[PDB]
């Protein structure tokens, strides 16, 4: 389906494909077996332009995977600062707690990311 | 609602708002979506005077969030020794184990806080 | 955040700024991204009066960085006998071993400080 | 209450208390609210002599808390090598995995305990 | 019960005994009380030859233990690069997330094996 | 791929190839098996013009290898002052500590480069 | 406390303390927080007579600390040739490699102890 | 087990015994408890003829021990130029970095073997 193509394209960093699938009517909040949306996959993999496209197409910025992690948690886990800032300015719930009780600030402190902790602070 | 306001004030360190809300009838044991009480948030954020006031107004020192963590677990996680002492002085269950089997001591060890470890042993 | 300003002041050797920050409620044991406390930074940079001042306001003389190094380990690495003597007088554990199994004496030898070694033994 | 008192004595390392409570009909396999047995707490706290006497009293060396941890898991987590050796000599299961899938060897690797890792893979 | 004997031989690294039980008709996907198959145990224990033989006998490369972990997850945890490559060449699902939301890549970074993480891309 | 070619060209000091690959779309932040970026190898090898081209193409000056080392650390290890100055003026994290807790200053003191120690100090 | 008191005695070279502690049921292989046994501490501190009596008491000559170092590694690190010879007679494993991949010969070389390298052959 | 005897023969420098064990079917890539292969041990101990023999028998020139060191790293550590030249001629990965981020080049500079370094560059 276009949903599976979009998730694969978002994980792979295929900017053109994502744009084509979005223009062709793919579900922006399509979920894989683990509850990842394309925005989860692009935020984790560090694909900034894809994050922006998915956000323009109405992507849920606070979508949650099977462990209660939002794209913010995923991007913070991988130290993707620009993506973290885009998500924050678009209404990311900074105080969202995952199924382990952790927030993106907790993940930041855990990974010793000063710049990330500051922004999330 | 005053509970929502109290939690926000406890988290932000608004000592005077906390006292005003308490005087206006706010539930000292109000809970957020994750089972966080004002004492949980103040202890995590490092707000000692709010911790004292909340305890004076009947805060449950052994209130548990969704992951079985009490304010002592959270204060130990962030390394707030002063709040740990106050909570231990107010009946904090030093042997409470969270939903992942950890005590405040284990949590302290896990995060470098070795002086908190000693005080907890 | 006064902890971040405190760490900066202790590193830079701003004696009067450290007192102002601590009079305003700065955490004497605040930790940077690498687990350095103001005492670790002052000891490493050779700031004697800041070391003495920090210890007076409740600094953990045996606090540990991400590599298990205490301020004695850092003072020894840089050859600051004065600060080593102060920390020992304040309860420094000369037998503390870091994540590489090293003591301040081992470090002193490795760096060729025959005199600091003599002192530590 | 004898179980609770024994659990407390095992945590505190109180040989004399353990002795009297055992003579009065206490259960060596008494469980607290988290499935901890006296052997669990003694092992966790580093009370070797208590660990030894509890095993002589008939303590289940492979009892599990609410997270599937046995005393070997707790002793390894706290770096108590002497206790681990005693538990192994008394039939501890080195391949038991807790509710997080970890064995005592896994816990020893996580905490950098090279000495205990060697003993657990022997 | 050949299944239990197969699991024990694979964990013990007894190559010739694994071949004998496979000739006796043992289930290559036999599972212990934790959902471990012979391949999980051989992969965790670093037994390359047993890994290969079990794969030749039709082992499920993406079999999952009670925590959603595949033999790749276990080999990643123990830093067994050689077993990782064989598993990958036999169709191991690199994106598989366990019951803690972790991929073999996540495990590798958590355990500091950044070299294996780089392989997992 | 172009990334592999860029890393090899950067290490070999092949100014022309680097310029050709950057124009042909090569990732300036391409990573090797050890987390080395083209800038890491150029900084280590003393290839200043490659450092400049890479920085102009957007090279992350604070990229980290599998040991937490930045191009600054490597330039300091091999005593390349010119590259150290360029990196510093382009925003190199001077107080970044590697997975051994060492800063570029520490590496300088260890190798005895007083000149480099003075610039970093 | 007997083990802690034995470890302290071995570090300080107190023959009288060792004798009474051993006579009172002390474990000759008691371990401190870093996995040092009394033999490790006496070998590191240069107390030959304590090393000799601990071996007579049944000290495990190949005991490992938290970093995989045996007493032979510590005696070699400190350049204690008499203690090295005594450990060698009592079965020290000259090919033991610690957490950093080093043997007692490697250390001796790194430290210029030419005499000891020869004894290690 | 022929592997253990091969490892012992290669470390003791027993050329004829190595030839006998190789004729008996010994695994040329057998490994000790530390990931050492017979080539690692021969290269470390300076046995050029064993190195030649094992290479003729299919020894992996780039085998890695538990610290990511190749026979080249070990030979560079011990200043064995002849073995270095043979390893290079058999395809030794000169740019291979160990678990400490070091190349045979780094090791040479670290040990002062400039001649060796000059070749490795």
């Amino acid at each position: 389906d276009l949903g599976k193509k979009l998730l694969e394209a978002a994980r792979a960093g295929q900017d053109d494909e994502v744009r084509i699938l979005m223009a062709n009517g793919a579900d922006v909040n399509a979920k894989d077996r683990y509850g990842n949306t394309p925005l989860h996959l692009a935020a984790y993999m560090g694909h900034l332009e894809i994050v922006e496209v998915l956000l323009k197409y109405g992507a849920d910025v606070n979508a949650m995977d099977h462990w209660g992690r939002t794209p913010l948690h995923l991007a913070a886990s991988r130290g993707h600062l620009d993506i973290v800032e885009v998500l924050l300015k678009h209404g990311a719930d900074v105080n969202a707690q995952d199924k382990f009780g952790k927030t993106a600030f907790d993940i930041s402190i855990d990974n010793g990311n000063e710049d990330l902790a500051e922004i999330l602070q």
